[PDB]
């Protein structure tokens, strides 16, 4: 109930850092998936021709 | 039985602090899991296309 | 039984996100399949002429 | 044998919370699988046409 | 050899409490595993369709 | 050798659930295969005419 | 060398319990595999017709 | 909120590497597909003559 | 150098007990692993059929 | 170098079990392939008549 | 309130050392992760080709 | 530098045991792979006939 | 702030070792992937002929 | 930076083993493909006669 | 500053023993990893054939 007020910022400071790197884990996947899916179509273009 | 009354607030003051940081451990996981699961689907979208 | 009420929204918030991206996995397939099938007919038009 | 009676509710309170979130893990899968399977058929419709 | 007779109940009282909570650790796992396994099958139903 | 008797029902309860959903994985395939094969004949009717 | 004789039954009692549940892990797989393989054939019946 | 600034470059350095190799996975497919499709036509030239 | 002779049996008595229970930790693993590996093959039989 | 002699039989006992089920994975395929190939000829008999 | 002033530098001297080695634990992970992720892509390049 | 000489055999005794069981992990794989590959060919014999 | 200067080399000595073995984990993958991909083409050469 | 020199041979010893078995994975495919392709021609000789 | 000179050898004698057993922890891993990796390739040889 006391002595934690200036310790609240302690975690909000860790959490706020989380949201920073969390954004990379989110776009990271999409950065990969961009090709992951696109590459799927490249192959679709391949098997459809038959 | 005596001399502890003003010591009861001592712990309720530690416990009440617990509930404060406990809320971070709870949302922390969800803060991470938010992507943890969402990222799962991103991959589902990936393997389903086959 | 307690301390989870504000954690229920935690998951409904992840699930509700699921339904959002889930809609893409559903239309994604159809987006592809649109040609997948249409392209089938294009070929039917091809082998039938004989 | 004593001092645990009011501690029994302690766990039934954790377990009862389990059943709450457990329901999400159960429907979660089905929420995903809904498309997981449906998407299977979409593809069946695709390979059968040949 | 003496002065412990009324101390025997001391431990049987702790042990007897153990058997009480021990039952929760046993059913707890099964409470979780219930879905743990069931959810396995849900996925089996998923990969088998191919 | 002891403390497992009431835990035997634990698994028979998971297994018995298995047999329940297992029946769906079995009929599921046949539900699909019904057309899978029938659709084969539809095509046989197609190539035989030549 | 002493004080363990009545502790030998302690483990044989845990091991003997193992053999009990171990039988479920063994039949469990086969319970699943029953369809796992059978379902394979169902599909064989499917691709062979071509 | 602090101590991560010089850690941001840490990931942008991994991501930037991703874009480097990602370009190979993209052209790789096309490098293969170049023949994958071209070879399709070679065969078209083959079955059309009938 | 003296007063330990009858204390040597003290430890050989603890060690000798070790070798007794140690045999269970050794066969325990194998008791489990028996299925651990056997169950592996059961699954091999499963994925090979494709 | 010691304490493993009676543990050697431990694995030879798992391996020897392997050879037992391994024989099923071998004949299993042939059990299926028996028709897999035979069914091929049935179809050969079909396309040759033209 | 007194006799600690020259002891404040005592800890700032330990903490300041922390920040020194802390920088290694941070870059250490990234030093490893550099390949950890890069190696992931190497494998992506591997499974995508199918 | 002293008191370890008779402790060197301690580990060479564990290591020497390693080489014993290590030989099983090596042949184990090959014992399985024997069919793993052979079974591959069985299937090759299957798809080639078309 | 003091007593760590000669401890800085301690870690740079571990890190510098990391970069040494890290190079193997990097080329290791490529050493494998060399065939991983090359073997892919070998098979492409196989399915394209149809 | 130290204590790894005699550990460098550790990996070159694993890698050098890789190149040994890697040669089998390379010729293995060709060993199979030898017939894989040759068998293709056998069939070409078959459909060309029409 | 005095009375420790003949105590310096005390630790160099413990440290020197460390370097002795430390060599086993280093080669131990490699002794295991030898198969750990080699066994990886054995499996690569397995999945590549498809």
């Amino acid at each position: 109930a006391e002595g934690d007020d200036p310790a609240k910022a302690a975690f909000d400071s860790l959490q706020a850092s989380a949201t920073e790197m969390i954004g990379y884990a989110w776009a990271m996947v999409v950065v990969i998936v961009g090709a992951t899916i696109g590459i799927k179509l490249f192959k679709k273009f391949t098997s459809k021709a038959s």
